[PDB]
């Protein structure tokens, strides 16, 4: 067995931060783990890898001519605790679907046999601002059973939140695609755990960790590293190993319940943001 | 003539805030304006309509049978200071392509002759996180000469720019699209305008006004208006005056340079945010 895990949410609310230390946590517990970039930005993997980011599927492609010409073993790259690493890629701006390299890069990995026993988990990191084409592929075609939406005590990405969630109660017909938890990436404001924790209910999850904002982040992303790695004393990394514990050990997968614009701004209200 | 302008920008930047306050200071003055919103949240005209949002085309199509159903007089919305308002609306999360809307919404517009010569201007809100799909109508089919990118010293909101910028440069062999300024959207950090300021210069065009952050926009938005409306004495309703003014007398219209990840790296290392 394999769990199949894939973070969500709005563009730059860490979701690429929070999932290769999430990783490198799991990876340092033992857990032989693959991160599959599903994000234009294609820059989900550079912290494992020690680099400036990771050559897509599509730019492989192209150069190879086919992506029948393309090898597993050339695209998939191990980094920091072997954890392997891929990026999709996708088109440029203003050519076609911003999507569309994740649904190459992730029908290439399954055919070409990358999901392997052996591996205990697989992370996508998926872009959220709109849920269609390839970024709601993953949904759609049952690959991330497990998903965990980050955001903050942030309107938008609260917003966010709520729209992945009906984007996963949209295709509860088919597959086991379910909402796993919200991960709360602080921006350092009063009652923000409280907020989350509160949205989680309505949507009928729960605020699976609250990540705390560091600057060690900063410190350790300029050297092109988790704080895993980077600093493995350091208060942050203590807590990417209690959100990866707490994945490790999470039972609850719902289809959650939408909630209205109403409520949306009810909460904001209420907690005082 | 009339300008047609767009606002772009990564998602919870502040594109409808500044849009529809900056819509309101010309109306203050005296201009006619029209708002298009092309954005799948659609509160983007909320402010000047004192509204929970405003029901879309794509929705008014749907109970009216067909969008030739639909009347303009039935679809455009009149608020503060006559500022005409349109929201385009999209499909639900995971049903088809986010962006299928704008492009009913503006066909319609356009057929249904609301282009009228009185206007001054046009603002459309555009979603900015991927660059495709109705959300790149406006600049592949030479809708908005005017780009404005509303950004801050967030390393995802200045790629955001990068990538709309990319999108600019695609198209420009057909129509006028060009890229006008950016505007930065404050989030009270040091040397922010001089980081925006540099950025823009790179690109080849300029910073039109730095936007403060201010807790008077919470005042206003939770009692659904403008700044401009709530408090037309407020610091903050001059700042928009300065930025409404400074878009009406600019003309440096340009097709952008976009710039490499290093150099945006080297940007964010350099001013040390
Ligand atoms: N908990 C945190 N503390 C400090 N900085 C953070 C934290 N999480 C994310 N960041 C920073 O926020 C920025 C965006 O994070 P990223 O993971 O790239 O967002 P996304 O992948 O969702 O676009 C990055 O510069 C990252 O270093
Ligand atoms: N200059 C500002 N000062 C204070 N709050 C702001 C400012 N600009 C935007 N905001 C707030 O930021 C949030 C997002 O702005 P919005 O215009 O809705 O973003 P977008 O349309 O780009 O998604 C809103 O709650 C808005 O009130
Ligand atoms: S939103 Fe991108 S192509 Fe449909
Ligand atoms: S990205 Fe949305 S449909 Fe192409
Ligand atoms: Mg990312
Ligand atoms: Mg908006």
């Amino acid at each position: 067995a394999m769990r199949q895990c894939a973070i969500y949410g709005k563009g730059g609310i860490g979701k690429s931060t929070t999932t290769q230390n999430l990783v490198a946590a799991l990876a340092e517990m033992g857990k032989k783990v693959m991160i599959v970039g599903c994000d234009p930005k294609a820059d989900s993997t550079r912290l494992i890898l020690h680099s400036k980011a990771q050559n897509t599927i599509m730019e492989m492609a192209a150069e190879a001519g086919t992506v029948e010409d393309l090898e597993l073993e050339d695209v998939l790259k191990a980094g920091y605790g072997g954890v392997k690493c891929v990026e999709s890629g996708g088109p440029e701006p203003g050519v076609g679907c911003a999507g569309r390299g994740v649904i190459t890069a992730i029908n290439f990995l399954e055919e070409e046999g990358a999901y392997e026993d052996d591996l205990d988990f697989v992370f996508y990191d998926v872009l959220g601002d709109v849920v269609c084409g390839g970024f709601a592929m993953p949904i759609r075609e049952n690959k991330a059973q497990e998903i965990y939406i980050v955001c903050s005590g942030e309107m938008m990405a609260m917003y966010a939140a709520n729209n992945i969630s009906k984007g996963i109660v949209k295709y509860a017909n088919s597959g086991s695609v379910r909402l796993g938890g919200l991960i709360c990436n602080s921006r350092n404001t009063d009652r923000e755990d409280e907020l989350i924790i509160a949205l989680a209910n309505k949507l009928g999850t729960q605020m699976i960790h609250f990540v705390p904002r560091d600057n060690v982040v900063q410190r350790a992303e300029i050297r092109r590293m988790t704080v895993i790695e980077y600093d493995p004393k350091a208060k942050q990394a203590d807590e990417y190993r209690a959100l990866a514990r707490k994945v490790v050990d999470n039972k609850l997968l719902v289809i959650p319940n939408p909630i209205t614009m109403d409520e949306l701004e009810e909460l904001l209200m209420e907690f005082g943001i």
